């Protein structure tokens, strides 16, 4: 077999019941299970080669493959032995096959997944019986400052109800192992001291049969129906259950680790309905905002991509981020973003090569539209947006929810076969038009889009978007058809592309009609004279041949003879396949649907941010009329510094001044609204014990005086703002809608570039 | 035919010679091409497709390829025919071939090289009269806000000699344009405004010919010989002819932009023999520096690579850089880094797969030494060294000085097969025992070693490192060999090698020894019981076989029948080849050279710090002073920062007050000692209008003057450090050199780990 596999001394003897064989991933896990094994051969009685066996991993074609043929020929497993009694299962040349596999959605997930499809698939009775092992190893592990001795937890749900018990974690170092090669080698000692205790057995009850026929079976139905409804995450009974006897059962495994593999392996692909845009993309945008915030100078993109790699967690290569990134700076006719989120100094394609003839990332910039993004992407909602966490640091958020619906108004298709996405960008007014009746309240059609909304028809048009596109767009038979244009010159034979359909690149269109022998029966020649954003493609014929192609290609009523020959028309045709902002799968058929979607989404963003913006505010009020109370009997008290800062806050409590957390109602930054208004109490005296003499003085008193008055009028505003007619929160709506048609309006005069 | 060739309107008729054909290298320049000669009504009179047409480029191997046989068809151009007379010259379909490259060292100098050879080889007669042409873009462009025009700059030599005078960039701002993409669509409309006079010929002048044939031809002796130098770029004088003639002679441009490629090409394999790491290398260790100069908290491998990239300007592929990361953090037996950067937590490899066995980079986390850098590379010198700037932004330097050499002492070896590069670390104690021979003065043989190193003789020894080697080194005379140790047991017939020659994988050397098909004439099986450090294979052989491999495999008086057997003898070959810190190639014949030369860099590099630091703490000391009189009699004048404006500067400078550059003497980043000196001066008086109330009594009069007593303690502690009789600053050397052993033993007792 192959020479991966380290045989046990043991192996195939009298004692293989005792011996087991660990199958790791790849070469990293197989490097820590031989230093683990060979470790324990002198400090501690345990694993060793004696007694352990090593592999490592790399139906119709599950047969052939070799990694599972050295496997069966190691274990002497047999197809046709079932190994339902004792003694049969006694013949194995090894008494278990552990995994050992990351952590991460890579290793448990797609690999011990497979493997648990494999052995159920062949020897159903050898996952029953407890044959089938895997390692569970420490998934988080917390260190305490000057203890020298961590606690672990396998699952991540332990590790929240531990920290949300714990009172503070200022001395505590937490640290995630998603790999195995994120051990360190005391770490792995320590595992491999208690080895014993990190095997579970799988159980393979009965609801874990019929899972095992979606998530690997070839029924590719009832595979959506599963992944269309997210992953729900273990919870504590039942990892407690599987604790306490270290038994998994494999129905868990399968709706959780697989599921998330599965998941995550779309989400690479079908973008969020909310903004339009995957992952990868969502971490690029924050990047973008993260890095231009305060600078905005422009940046090459390889710099821009290791920015964005080293903040923003992008584990991935570097060519996908570099690629992505140009995409997103991208902005010519036919281009995948309409409203690009980035300005790109240099070349970054044109619609010929259909933006593959951008240049390389380290002579190209790109920077931020920062009034494009400003405007679409407000700082303040950036607070209040669910964010992804990874290995316990911050990174993009789940999703973003801009003012008017980016999944719509953008195009987008995925080219990676495995889940269809197309997207046809939706005119612009349209989607305005819409917007500003659902919002205004004060639109004749706004009780009409509210019962368009309640019940789904559709009351007011929404037509695809033709900015960029000088061609027309046909509906026949409920099919969007575009349509290039053209003109003949019959005194020299010879026609001249002027359009071609909507995101049609031109090289691939010159293929194309090259490609077919019968269109090139007429052609001559053809060139391309055409500019670098408009399309001038000059073909001429054979003599005679006008009348041949008329009677040969023959108009449909929808195409006439020649755009025909020259497939001059190009079908619309979209698939609106989206992710679930909590992790599922939507298939919506209209985009009426998907706007009606993501209005709610918006309107509790809005809803949101208006009670906490409140809440921030009282808070301010609150400790403002606290210092200046202070100030004003500055005289009578006579305490900031002059006495020693401990006996202070007796004097301070005897009297009127609540407990505050500074830099909490300061500058809150991801202060949800039930932790804000519970911790700001309690804090300290800070905001009075270490203030400056530079508020002794009446200016500095009459300052904030006029900022309290300021913020009393802006909460009163914010209060009128709330139980609004449509719902609270509708006029900020529509001003902010009203900004970003300004920016979008002047992006599009100054061709993306604002100067 | 052609691919990606676009044909002008008049190419190939009546106005061929008026038709030129412009050859780009990727498709952006295609895409710059294409937008500027499309400018139809703007720009007018300029180039556009009725005299421009368009070709990408995508010695019997010449004759067959597929770009240059569709460039020759395009061209019409005859292999058999020389284009001597001006009537043949007419037939060609095109009036001249022009060239858009980049200026990077790849579109200039790689390609545009090679179609000039091309040209050369086959056509040598169509470059004189003038055919072949190239584009010259302004390579750096500098705009003022108030200006909106740019002054454009063909080479970098006449960029510095502007930045001569014209000091400030008060309102400045660089751009460098390398690359065509780089280039804004204004920027681009504007190049071809002038395209007409942006062409240049080339001449081909004499000796040329043979530059070409050294270069691009198949013999590299005289190849090699050239690349000692170094690359000089072109004087005023031949920049200032090339732009008043707009003609560029071969020659200058091979020696220039080829012969800077080929030295990249070579530097990105070959490291210098001063720091004894290559481009990459130094910038890991750069970033590494800038990263971990304050936290030293552990990043992962891919988040530390994207800072990297970020920071230092590493433009190459990120698998690169993290494979370079990983294997600057790798610390085993056999690895190549005896003493590592960067300490490396998790997996990063084994001996067994010589470090190819590491974990992915997004589970492994690296993060700095911090005491055996900071003893190694001292951050005094790193403000001395030159630095590399790449685009007018500093980067790494252009070459460490370490206290000691490590080039010297830490295994190389050149996976890129082309340059031929392996060095075997040396002893430390005996590169300890030398250097500090030749330092201290006070060794018995210190006048010895200068006597050796005059004549170029040896006289103390140089012994390959042992470390972590547990076999033996033996001297069979001007070579030497690695020796692995085993035991063998004739009863049970096994043999159990204990340890495998220097630097030899143990995965490696097994499936070595499965390919000789005799040696297993005799093995019945292979087991590998091998620990992570330690070596432990398992060789069972076939019964009564033993005395067969003693009559096979003969004694060699170097290698047992056994350790023949089992190939346990590995050869040192050494390939003692660097980079020169100018530019050029170096050929060591011995180790001993090696030190040789670095020895006076280093003696230099003291000299020239310590220099520095007398000079910036004379400064220090006047400016102290001044303040300190200030602050003694400003009574006389005024004793307040009323006096913030000119009056100031007045009845300062009545009085002895000098005008001194407060920022520049306070700290001092690159600042050399002619500027400095000269800048000093040349400030302002903020650094006693900067002077806060605290500032004004004795409480900081009593800290000033302990202040300047402790600095002039140092000045005169460097003032007679120098004149030294080996040399100046030998003690500060012997000192650093004792704490880098310390934290050499430091590290090898905590295994790299530094707790």
């Amino acid at each position: 077999d192959v020479d991966k596999y380290t045989r046990a001394r043991n192996a195939g003897g009298k004692k293989a019941q005792d011996c087991m064989l660990l199958a790791a991933e790849g070469d990293s896990a197989l490097s820590l299970l031989r230093a683990g094994l060979t470790l324990g051969k002198s400090n501690p009685s345990g694993p060793s080669f004696d007694f352990c066996g090593m592999i490592s991993l790399g139906n119709e074609q599950l047969t052939n493959n070799k990694v599972l043929q050295g496997i069966v020929q190691v274990l002497g497993l047999d197809f046709n032995c079932h190994y339902k009694t004792q003694e049969e299962r006694a013949k194995l040349r090894y008494g278990c096959i552990v995994a050992c596999v990351d952590q991460d959605l890579d290793g448990c997930g797609k690999i011990l997944g497979l493997l648990l499809a494999y052995f159920h698939l062949f020897w159903p009775q050898l996952i029953v019986h407890g044959f089938v092992k895997r390692l569970l190893t420490p998934l988080i592990r917390v260190y305490e400052k000057g203890n020298t001795v961590p606690v672990e937890f396998y699952y991540e749900q332990e590790f929240d109800a531990w920290a949300k018990k714990q009172t503070s974690l200022a001395n505590h170092t937490v640290k995630y192992y998603k790999g195995l090669a994120a051990h360190d080698t005391h770490e792995v000692k320590s595992m491999f001291k208690h080895f014993d205790k990190m095997v579970y057995t799988f159980t393979l009850d009965d609801s874990a049969k019929e899972l095992f026929h979606i998530y690997f079976g070839g029924e590719s139905e009832l595979r959506k129906r599963e992944l269309c409804t997210g992953v729900v995450p273990l919870t504590e009974t039942q990892t407690q259950s599987i604790h306490s006897v270290r038994r998994i059962p494999c129905s868990l495994h399968l709706q959780v680790d697989t599921k998330a593999y599965k998941l995550d392996a779309i989400e690479r692909q079908i973008p969020n309905f909310l903004d339009g845009m995957t992952r990868a993309r969502r971490k690029i945008l924050a990047g973008g905002l993260k890095c231009f915030a305060s600078n905005n100078r422009e940046r090459k993109v390889f710099q821009f991509g290791g920015y964005v790699a080293d903040h923003m967690f992008y584990h991935h290569g570097d060519m996908s981020l570099n690629t992505s990134i140009i995409k997103a700076a991208q902005y010519y006719p036919g281009s995948s973003h309409l409203y690009p989120v980035f300005i790109g100094i240099g070349s970054f394609g044109s619609r010929h090569l259909g933006g593959k003839d951008a240049g390389s990332p380290r002579y190209i910039s790109v920077q931020l539209a920062s009034e494009f993004i400003k405007t679409m992407f407000p700082t303040e909602d950036s607070w209040l947006l669910p964010y992804v966490f990874e290995d316990g640091q911050r990174a993009e958020p789940e999703y973003y929810v801009p003012v008017l619906p980016l999944a719509i108004m953008e195009y987008g298709a995925n080219p990676s076969e495995g889940w269809k996405y197309t997207t046809w960008a939706r005119q612009l007014e349209d989607i305005l038009a819409l917007v500003r009746a659902y919002v205004d309240k004060n639109n004749p059609k706004h009780e009409l889009l509210h019962y368009a909304i309640d019940h789904k028809i559709t009351v007011l048009p929404l037509r695809p978007s033709n900015y960029n596109f000088k061609g027309h767009l046909k509906r026949f038979g409920q099919y969007y058809y575009s349509y290039g244009t053209y003109v003949v010159s019959e005194q020299r034979n010879m026609i001249t592309i002027t359009e071609l359909p909507l995101r049609v690149p031109t090289v691939a269109y010159i293929e194309s009609i090259k490609k077919s022998s019968n269109r090139m029966a007429f052609i001559e020649e053809i060139v391309d004279y055409s500019s670098s954003e408009t399309i001038e493609i000059l073909v001429k014929l054979k003599p005679n041949s006008l009348s041949r192609i008329m009677e040969e290609f023959k108009e449909t009523e929808e195409q006439n003879s020649i755009e025909n020959f020259l497939r001059l028309r190009n079908c619309l045709h979209s698939h609106l396949n989206f992710v679930k902002p909590k992790g599922g799968i939507i298939e919506f058929n209209s985009y009426y649907e998907i706007l009606y979607a993501w209005l709610p989404y918006r309107r509790d963003l809005y809803q949101k941010r208006l009670m906490r913006e409140r809440a921030v505010l009282k808070l301010r009020l609150i400790m403002e009329t606290a210092i200046v109370r202070y100030i004003n009997e500055s005289a009578d008290l006579n305490l900031s510094h002059y006495e020693d800062e401990k006996e202070a806050g007796r004097i301070l409590s005897e009297h009127g001044f609540p407990p505050l957390n500074q830099s909490l109602i300061t500058s809150p930054e991801f202060a949800t609204i039930e932790e804000l208004n519970q911790k700001a109490l309690q804090g300290c005296y800070t905001y009075i014990l270490s203030l400056q003499a530079r508020e002794l003085l009446i200016a500095a008193k009459t300052r904030r005086v006029e900022k309290i008055k300021k913020m009393q009028a802006r909460l009163d505003k914010v209060e009128q703002l709330l139980q609004e007619s449509p719902f609270p929160g509708a006029s900020v709506w529509l001003e902010e809608i009203d900004a970003v048609e300004k920016a979008i309006i002047k992006g599009r005069n100054t061709q993306w570039k604002f100067h």
